[PDB]
């Protein structure tokens, strides 16, 4: 995914990942070439409770915000939303 990309492609952008594996608080979403980003417990929707939450499954993809990368793991952290930091600021 991103591991190659850091040289061509920068953070603050939106990337689509696919649901596939779980963390205790988490979903590790498949972002390709082996590596995963982050997906939150809400899954997606559009607003609140269930929207899209009934029609996206494990192996199906949603658009998340490209937040930051951890230097030690050499991978990307995704926040599920699209914009994230555009609520009031």
């Amino acid at each position: 995914m991103f591991n190659n990309w850091v040289a061509l492609n920068k953070k603050g952008a939106i990337v689509t990942g696919k649901v596939t594996a779980v963390d205790a608080k988490g979903a590790t979403v498949e972002l390709a070439d082996g590596v995963e980003g982050y997906l939150r417990a809400s899954e997606a929707s559009r607003d609140r409770v269930e929207d899209a939450t009934l029609v996206l499954s494990v192996g199906d993809e949603v658009e998340a915000k490209f937040t930051g990368v951890d230097r030690k793991n050499r991978a990307i952290s995704l926040s599920v939303r699209a914009k994230d930091e555009a609520d009031e600021k």
